[PDB]
Formats: structure tokens, sequence, C-alpha cells
């Protein structure tokens, strides 16, 4: 037998035999996670459980979209797969998808807490820059990004963990949405620079460590970044569905803060010139970034180029979608 079951968390995860000394890692909406010493390679693995991906449609859709992308995309700031498995032996069989990558050191919220630096947080901003560049020229546009889903190793360098939304479950775990671009929060349609507004919200939270969009749901957070940012003006009205204009010109309306006030240089090193420099450099991004219409907010290019960062240049049923997934696996 070429697996052997270990009891984590109060988990089961049955792994091959190269893999060692599993110990927590962490848990989010998708799987239990596991630090692992793999013999073969003669290093440190971090291995994802999917229990039962299967078992709704949403977590199996997601399942098999991941597994698919993971496999046809390659960047150093995308997470790529060391190895795929299943200990189960026939498709009668199957329950559990194990996914294993290179170990990892941290999240980034563990990164937003630390104070700010203006090489790392460049460089971090950077590397989420290169990789979003990178989904939006295989067609994939993230819609989610959040930190969780973001890690980093020591030496700075950093990997998204999954590729966003596509186009309900009785589980009390719920979803992060404060990082969610205006025209998420409003089901508006969106294109590629709807990913600046999450690295945007990242980098704000960096400078400020308060989440800047907090909120019970969409309502709330749409009070808190009208109440910021300011009401919009008129003509991003116009590009809103009948309704939801409705909603969003009945709001009590605000002036909005200037950027300056809204981070205040007092968040910011000012013991240097460099220092001074790069902390009007990273106002004026993130003032490109919060920017409530997407006909105005920065691109992914433009971002690139700015010079605080340019310093570094389909409908199945639970049996159908068991199959798809565990054929992916096997294959
Ligand atoms: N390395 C690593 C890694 C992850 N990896 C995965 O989620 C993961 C592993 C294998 C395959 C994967 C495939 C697709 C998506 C994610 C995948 S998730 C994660 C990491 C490493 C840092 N993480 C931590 O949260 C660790 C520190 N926590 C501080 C707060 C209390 C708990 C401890 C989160």
């Amino acid at each position: 037998n070429q697996f052997y079951s270990v009891e984590v968390g109060d988990s089961t995860f049955t792994v091959l035999k190269r893999y060692q000394n599993l110990k927590p890692i962490g848990s989010g909406a998708q799987g239990i996670v596991c630090a692992a010493y793999d013999a073969v390679l003669d290093r440190n693995v971090a291995i994802k459980k999917l229990s039962r991906p299967f078992q709704n449609q949403t977590h199996a859709k997601r399942a098999y979209r991941e597994l698919v992308l993971m496999k046809c995309v390659n960047h150093k700031n995308i997470i790529s797969l060391l190895n795929v498995f299943t200990p189960q032996k026939t498709l009668e069989e199957f329950q559990d998808v194990y996914l294993v990558m290179e170990l990892m050191d941290a999240n980034l919220c563990q990164v937003i807490q630390m104070e700010l630096d203006h090489e790392r947080m460049s460089y971090l901003l950077y590397q989420m820059l290169c990789g979003i560049k990178h989904l939006h020229s295989a067609g994939i546009i993230h819609r989610d990004l959040k930190p969780s889903n973001i890690v980093v190793k020591s030496d700075c360098t950093l990997k998204i963990l999954d590729f966003g939304l596509a186009r309900f479950m009785m589980t009390p775990y719920v979803v992060t949405r404060y990082y969610r671009a205006p025209e998420v929060i409003l089901g508006m349609g969106y294109k590629e620079n709807v990913d600046i507004w999450s690295v945007g919200c990242i980098m704000g939270e960096m400078v400020r460590h308060k989440i800047l969009f907090p909120g019970r749901d969409y309502i709330d957070q749409w009070n808190k970044v009208i109440e910021q940012l300011g009401t919009p003006c008129p003509e991003f009205m116009k590009k809103l569905q009948p309704t939801v204009r409705n909603y969003v010109e009945n709001r009590p309306k605000y002036a909005g803060l200037t950027f300056p006030k809204l981070f205040p240089d007092s968040l910011f090193p000012a013991d240097s010139e460099h220092n001074k420099l790069k902390a009007s450099q990273a106002r004026d991004l993130l003032s490109k970034m919060l920017v409530i219409d997407p006909a105005k907010r920065i691109s992914v290019d433009d971002a690139l180029q700015h010079p605080y960062i340019n310093v570094w240049y389909r409908e199945h049923t639970i049996e159908e979608w068991k199959e798809l997934i565990y054929k992916e696996v096997m294959n």
C-alpha cells in the first residue's frame, strides 16, 4: 500500500508515503491544509485536502476549474502544483483530492500587520500586479483577490492561490467581500481593472492597518465606500442597470475625503527624503486605484508603470462532477 493515514486537526489525511511529518498550516473555505516533508524532493511542501469536492455544484465547479487552470497556467506569482492525488482506487470509491505545492511561509494577512516598509510593499504590489497581468492574459479575471488567498515566503516572493469567480451552501462559513470592486458589489459587469480595486484595498490596509470597506454585507460596505471616497459623480450612475441606479442615487450623499486625509503622512515614515517621496508616490497610486468608476480607475499596465511600482520592472449533477474531477486527477 502506497498511502498512509494520519489524524491532523479533526481530519484524516491519507497521503502518499513520500510526505512525512504532517503539521496543520491552516484552513480556508476550500480545504484543510498541512505542512509536510517530501522525502522524494527532500524539501518542504504544503498539502491541501479537498473532502468530497463534488458534494455540491459550488464546491464542484470551483474544484474542477482550479485543477484545470493550475495545470494550464504558468507564472512565478501564481500557484503551481508539485502533485495531485487521491488515495482512492476507483471512481466508485472516490472521495478526496490532495493538492501539493511548495511550502510558503505566511499569509498576506500576517504581512499587512507588519509596520509599513516601501521596498517590501512595492515589491509585493509589483508581484501581485504581474500575477494579475498573467491571469488577464490567459483569459482570467479574478474578481475576488483577498489577502487570505495570497501567500508569501520569507524572501518576499509572492503567489496568488486561486483563480477567482466563474461567469449557496448550508454552511455557516462566511465569505470575505471587503476587497470586491464596486462593479462586483453593485452587480455591474466588469473588465480587467476590476482586480486593481482589490489590490488598492490590500495596499490601503497595509498603510492603515484597518479594513477600508468593512460591513455586514454590501449595503454597509457600499456606505463605507461612499463616505470615504464620496458619492460617485453623475456619469457613473448612467451605466447602472435601472434598479441599482435608483438605490445608489438615494443613499445620503457624501463629499468624500481627499487622499491625504484618507492616508495622512503620519501613517508613513518621514525620516528621509527617500521616504518622503515614496510616501507621496504611494498615495498617488492609492488615489488611482481606489476609484469607484472603472472608466477612471488605473489599468494593470499603467500601475506597473507607476513610479512606486516600476523600480522592479457549467451545469452537472454531482455524479457527473465526480467523474470530471476524478479524471482530471488521474490524468
Ligand atoms: N504553503 C502554504 C499555504 C497554503 N497553501 C494552500 O492553501 C494550498 C496548499 C497546497 C495546494 C494548493 C492548491 C491550490 C490552492 C491552495 C493550495 S494556505 C497557507 C499557507 C502558508 C501560510 N498560511 C497560514 O495561514 C499559516 C500561518 N497561520 C497564522 C494564523 C494562524 C494559523 C497559522 C496559509
